């Protein structure tokens, strides 16, 4: 398989991405961004660090300069998103607070780096897995970047969620300012500091985002509030720049007695027909794939019991629906102590709550202490899962899920009983890495880009050809496999020569006699 | 006596001011602001409060609507100031997150109440003995308004110390903001959240504060940092809207073995003869009259044992300039744990260090642990020192002490042995109510305004009457009192009819027989 080495052992690969229009794949990682062609050829490569930073030092170097001591230090990539109608890449790493950099995708050279202004800084933290982000933008127009990321205890220097503007010209002075900025109205959380005294290790770990109908969700995980963690997803909608709209809902998923409520992983994809049957909904409509370890307990040394478990978004805003409506009735209290600081009744008030609310002055931000379940598709106690991508493939949800030990099962979402059945399970990584969050497919769908610290790999969907047999083609589980008759092989229907015609193909048990 | 009686039992006195020109007396009080004759008879009462109010609603009822339920709440007077090249008086409550009203000398007719930006709202503590300011204005220009105050663990919604712009125009739309307000650099200090973490109860206390020369002074009591107290000398230049000349030292007094830190009371004065000789300063200098509890613990409930000490303008700046020399010599570390929430270290630099030297953007803010000693006059285990104010008579420092029994103690400062001599002790509040920290002269300087939370009390300053005889009255010991011959009675001078004529006014002991 195609693969791109680190070329250095220390300066680990951190985020993947790919172009769905170019094919071209843009890699994050410590000290450079790259960009590779489909086939992992480098083409350009980007210098980040090291370099000389302190982060006691804030404001950072560019703009004073600084009192402490200042060593080398990696610039880790916490942010790597395409800007589509703009043919640009924001990248964003750990130095200097936190800088940002705009960066032209045909050859990575900077269009911009804000470094004067307090928002320019989005976080000291040098941690992944701690930030992501979001671009909405009407194709053609001025854009807002929602970004959300842990703040390390610096809670006066960095909002945890927040959005900002991405003006169509990168030199304009409004680059990456609030939505809304004001007194006592703005398009920012601040993690208040009374939840820092009371929870010392408190932050908030941004997952995963996306945008889905007239909404942004992000999904996070954080110390609980009286070591015990909290998965929730926070939704806001996407024209609120008062930020009224936010609720935030404990997420999970149980199956046969075990609870999975540590979020590892997450993507967003359309459900196959099974699976859109048993979640009673239109193959259309947008499937949350994740990613849980067991329990709710030790997230930093996670065990090996993990779960995936599938919310249609759907379920997910109905949920939230019947949470606002009873809140609007008086019902309860808020629940959301970390934000709050304190129990909030809610306030009954006449106020029509259908698809689109996006709040008012009271009532927010919502909470909520009853978990979404989701539906478990597939669980393993023997190797920690760490990653997922989904997509459907002949009327199958096919789900590729990285581990621990550098396997991709993969895994078909049939329903019940058993909600996804392991179909294959494939070594990538040799020397046994875990695989990273980042996974994406080439625009063809034909491969899948996965990674480790150390390499990035283009692995193929499907083998086919390893079934050497028509029977055994055909009873592999595999939704891609067929059975080409007049060239004694087992491949993809596309891969097979004079597909179209009779017989040529079988793509079932008794099409193997009918064929022979 | 004349007195002023509080109009409720629970509305009591906070705040006493004497217009220094007219003699107007302006007394703070729950729910009241009063304009009093120089004898204390309501010239206006102007109606504070009481109001609903919820302290956990900001912004306030006076802006925003408020879902919390709320509480009729009395509005503690916390500041009253008058100023002076205006007109008119800063009054300053409990109320809506502590708003501030102008109101006319004359009728107490509201200039302005400004509360539509976040730094309108000074502080919603509700306690006394926690906010001061210091107006600082050339004479028909516009000006600034020095605040220090307690904030109550909110740390996020009020600064503890910043400068205001107070402009000429009470309509003015920049009333009361910020004079420097940027993203990096700002006319403010802020208490860290890591502070608080560390010490849940820390808050500091802004008991006085004062001009003198190029610089404001506030004093201040705070918990130390890793149940400790900490008192200390905080300092700014008067021009300097970036706070770089922020210098904060511990102070105190001692004698005989005993150590008084926690302090209680302050009033800035002249020096008369022997106390001036005692500094080596001249009599045209500035001297700060202190009262302190003995040691640093349990400043709530402080021991009775307690002492007056004195401390010149003169050495309180060479201390400072001495530190300030020390660290830009690179000796040492900033000492100022609170707010740089770790050891600095200090950093060398060529820079004259003069005394009109206002800090630069290193080595600042700076602290200190070595106590700033002033010189004590009177100590006292008995009855614990609550007010204090001084002034000079016949040569003499005269330091009137209050008590928490309701007592007022005479003292004169006559430096080597005792420092200082209390030669009479007179009763003002029979009930035995603590005497509050403002104390005031009335214009002709014939009287000190003394309260207690339940009344304001004209005392004379002296009552030589008492002293039958020429031997008696110049044996006293008091600085008001000579022998007027023709009458047989003992007064002050201007008591004393035709005491301009030679041998009428024995002012002197061997003047009584030549007199007689
Ligand atoms: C990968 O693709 C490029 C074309 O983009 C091709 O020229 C190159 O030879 C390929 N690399 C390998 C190892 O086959």
């Amino acid at each position: 398989y195609s693969t791109f080495h680190s070329e250095n052992r220390d300066w680990t690969f951190n985020h993947l991405t790919v172009h769905r229009r170019t094919g071209a794949v843009y890699v994050g990682a410590i000290n450079r961004v790259y960009k590779l062609t489909g086939n992992l050829t480098i083409q350009v490569a980007h210098k980040t660090g090291p370099e000389e930073d302190n982060k006691a030092c804030y404001p950072p170097l560019i703009v004073q300069p600084c009192s402490e001591v200042l060593t080398l230090t990696n610039n880790v990539n916490k942010l790597l998103i395409i800007d589509y109608s703009e043919n640009r890449l924001l990248a964003c790493g750990s130095l200097y607070q936190g800088v940002c950099k705009l960066l032209r995708l045909d050859d990575l050279f900077i269009l911009v780096e804000p470094s004067h202004k307090k928002e320019h800084y989005l976080s000291s933290v040098n941690k992944t897995g701690t930030m992501y982000g979001v671009i909405v933008r009407s194709e053609g127009e001025d854009g807002k970047l929602f970004i959300g990321t842990a703040v390390d205890g610096k809670q006066d220097y960095f909002p945890t969620l927040s959005s900002r503007k991405l003006p169509r010209d990168p030199e304009s002075s409004a680059m990456l300012d609030y939505e809304l900025h004001s007194d006592f109205v703005s398009s920012l959380i601040k993690i208040p500091s009374d939840t820092l005294a009371l929870v010392s290790h408190f932050d908030i770990f941004y997952i995963y985002g996306f945008a889905s109908g007239g909404f942004v969700y992000f999904l996070t995980v954080q110390p609980e509030t009286p070591l015990f963690y909290t998965s929730r997803i926070v939704r806001l909608c996407k024209d609120d720049p008062k930020f009224h709209s936010y609720v935030s809902l404990p997420f999970g998923c149980t199956r046969a007695g075990v609870e999975y409520r540590l979020l590892q992983a997450a993507y967003l994809a359309k459900p196959g027909e099974a699976l859109a049957q048993a979640f009673n909904i239109s193959s259309d409509e947008d499937v949350l794939f994740a990613i849980f370890s067991k329990g709710q307990k030790q997230y930093h040394h996670p065990p090996d019991d993990s779960a995936l478990c599938a919310f249609p978004i759907r379920a997910i805003n109905l949920q939230i629906k019947e949470r606002l409506q009873s809140c609007y009735h008086g019902e309860g209290n808020l629940e959301l102590n970390w934000l709050l600081g304190k129990d909030v009744q809610c306030t009954k008030a006449p106020v029509p709550i259908d698809d689109n609310f996006c709040g008012l002055d009271i009532n927010q931000p919502l909470g909520g202490s009853t978990p979404v379940e989701g539906l478990t598709l597939y669980t393993t106690s023997r190797d920690r899962l760490t990653s997922v991508a989904s997509y459907v493939y002949n009327g199958y949800s096919v789900v590729f899920v990285g581990t621990k030990s550098g396997k991709l099962k993969k895994i078909r979402a049939d329903g019940p009983p058993h909600g996804g059945v392991q179909y294959e399970m494939v070594s990538v990584f040799k020397d046994g890495s875990p695989i990273l969050r980042d996974m994406a497919f080439s625009i063809n769908q034909l491969y899948l880009y996965v990674m480790s610290e150390r390499q990035v790999t283009r692995v193929p969907v499907e083998s086919c050809e390893q079934y050497t047999t028509c029977g055994e083609c055909l009873s592999s589980g595999d939704p891609h496999c067929g059975w080409c008759a007049l060239h004694n092989m087992c491949s993809r229907r596309d891969k097979c020569q004079r597909a179209w015609e009779a017989n040529r193909f079988a793509a079932s048990i008794s099409q193997c006699m009918s064929s022979r």
